DNA sequence: GGCGACCCGGCGCCCGCTACGGAGTCAACTACGGGTAGGGGGTATCGGGCAACGCGGCACTGAACACCGTTGTCATGTGCCTTG
């Protein structure tokens, strides 16, 4: 997702189970490593 | 005469979402006959508006008895005086 111009859908987990999964499984901070080859993907390089 | 290419048909698909324009189009006819449906007309049936009149507590009716309280009342008992 570059910032040239891009829209991103936002979805709402409703049930207690859904927000539980989103809190535990689908969290942004528990997916540092890319599943393709198990290397970091959450440290981009453009500016920092 | 099954192999064989080849030929052909015939089919199967062809990243993701939002968000983003409108446009809308060429050749019968009449007669009948019914039946439904509308309209108003009139009619039986259901629904809305009022004071007595159901109640009840108690209250008055005190009236007529009852419940103590009272000073009415009586015939009948002590104390002093007179005579045996
Ligand atoms: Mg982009």
């Amino acid at each position: 997702a570059d910032f040239d111009g891009d829209q991103m859908a936002v979805h709402l987990p409703l049930s207690a189970e859904a927000q539980a999964e989103a809190r535990i499984l689908m969290l942004s901070s528990n997916n540092i490593l890319k599943p393709a080859d198990g290397r970091p993907v959450t440290m981009p390089t453009q500016d920092m």
